[PDB]
């Protein structure tokens, strides 16, 4: 049963409860456990989530941000338990080992399959608020060319959801707060023919007992006034001054900011040797409440954002390219084609299995054959025909091209490595 969490929908630049029609404001906290899979999925483990939900209820949150789930595991126990307390989930589609790499960006079948798997695992829950298609991918002026790959991911996640039987859960983006790139990033993700459905900023400008004017919150609010999609703080809670008073919460849900922002999520629930937690899990797996907890609790309790209803509410150019400043082309890479890339597994004479060596093997093979067909350039908007295939498929293509160039036809692939093998399926889309 999900009566207490009706699905939230987007109209214009605001969230709305689909039943009542009241504006939905996010009063949230990040909820994600680490190790000392690589990620831990707290929503796949009832003993973890059912321990914490009572404490989350005390905080008075209506939303969690979760950065990683294991899509092979069940989540209905934790998601229904969250729904029981009126709590929604914002969920990143990526994870640390399967993300768009800001140092070498690609939008490919491997990353897209990860996104699909999370979508298929989590879309049945009415309290799934939205998906993030990326988190701080571009983070400064040196990697703005990663952003077209994220926009392609937004488009393709939205289309995948559209073509599924699922509820059309919105797909957005979470960005950092770098001064040189923030205005261009915000414009880029709503420009042209592809748009993020919502926009989260990881916002740490307000530290200690600051103010609306002095923190920078006033300038941010004036910048995002009239922004065409919902905007919120996907993270907040600068910890320079402790215990964190969380006085930004009073500003965030006040009348000046509540007209522009759709709330935000504190970072975070768990303490992980970083002084960002509101609780600490002890050696007996029990929850010890930390000094920040009471301050966030009081601030959320006092917050009462005056929104507008759905019915009364009902009544862009991409940034130009400039070298060293903004290098994200409007032209996006194509939708990764699993069938095309899977046909390389069939027909290619020389293949390499996944298991440092990528840099060496690409450097070696791309000096002997033309690797243009696997390159992807977000600056120039030039995307090779097989640039959407997996790193292994890309490598295999180049090895196979070298094999055909030599033309011995003796089943000896021209790269001595144990991961290399001659594909017997090639001899038989
Ligand atoms: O796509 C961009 C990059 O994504 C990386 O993975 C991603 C990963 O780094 C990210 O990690 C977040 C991490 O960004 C977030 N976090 C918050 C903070 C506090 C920052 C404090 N602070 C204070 C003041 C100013 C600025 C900052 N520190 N870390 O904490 C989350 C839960 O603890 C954690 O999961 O989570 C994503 C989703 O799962 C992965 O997609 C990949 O590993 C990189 O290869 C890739 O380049």
């Amino acid at each position: 049963s999900f009566e207490k969490t009706p699905a939230i929908k987007i109209v214009g630049n605001k969230f709305f409860d689909s039943e009542s029609g009241e504006q939905f404001f996010i009063k949230g906290i990040a909820y994600q456990l680490q190790r000392s899979t690589s990620y831990i999925d707290a929503l796949a483990d009832p003993k973890i989530c059912l321990r914490d939900i009572p404490f989350l209820k005390m905080l008075g949150v209506n939303t969690l941000r979760v950065y990683a789930i294991d899509p092979t595991k069940s989540h209905d126990i934790c998601m229904e338990a969250l729904s029981a307390e009126g709590m929604y989930v914002l969920l990143d589609l990526s994870e640390p080992d399967i993300s768009i790499n800001r140092e070498n960006p690609s939008w490919d079948v491997h990353i897209f399959e990860r996104y699909k798997s999370v979508i298929d695992a989590m879309s049945s829950f009415p309290n799934l608020l939205g998906y993030f298609a990326g988190n701080e991918v571009t983070n400064d002026h040196t990697n703005t060319f990663a952003s077209p790959f994220v926009k392609a991911a937004i488009r393709d996640a939205k289309e995948y959801i559209s073509h599924s039987n699922h509820r059309k859960i919105p797909v957005g983006y979470s960005t950092n707060d770098d001064a040189m790139t923030r205005d261009n990033l915000a414009r880029y993700f709503v420009c042209g023919d592809v748009k993020a459905d919502f926009y989260g900023i990881n916002m740490y400008e307000w530290c200690g007992y600051s103010t609306y004017g002095t923190s920078g919150y006033r300038e941010r609010t004036k910048e995002f006034e009239g922004y065409p999609i919902p905007v919120f703080f996907s993270e907040f809670g600068c910890n320079l001054v402790r215990p964190r008073p969380f006085t930004e919460v009073s500003a965030l849900y006040g009348n000046k900011m509540s007209s522009v922002w759709s709330g935000g999520l504190a970072y975070m629930y768990f303490e992980e040797e970083n002084e960002y937690g509101v609780v600490k899990i002890n050696d007996n797996d029990g929850v010890d409440i930390l000094p920040d907890f009471k301050n966030l609790k009081k601030e959320f309790a006092k917050a009462d954002p005056k929104g507008i209803t759905e019915e009364e509410y009902l009544t862009v150019e991409c940034p130009h390219i400039a070298v060293g400043v903004w290098e994200a082309n409007e032209k996006l890479p194509e939708t990764p084609d699993r069938s095309k890339c899977a046909c390389l597994d069939e027909i290619l004479p020389c293949e390499i299995v996944p298991f440092g060596k990528y840099e060496e093997y690409f450097s070696y093979l791309c000096s002997k054959v033309d690797c243009s067909d696997i390159l992807a350039n977000g600056k120039t908007g030039e995307y090779g025909e097989f640039s959407d295939c997996s790193v292994e498929q890309k490598l295999s293509l180049q090895l196979s091209k070298l094999y055909c160039k030599i033309g011995a036809n003796d089943r000896h692939c021209p790269l001595n490595d144990k991961n290399v093998y001659f594909n017997l399926e090639s001899l038989q889309c």
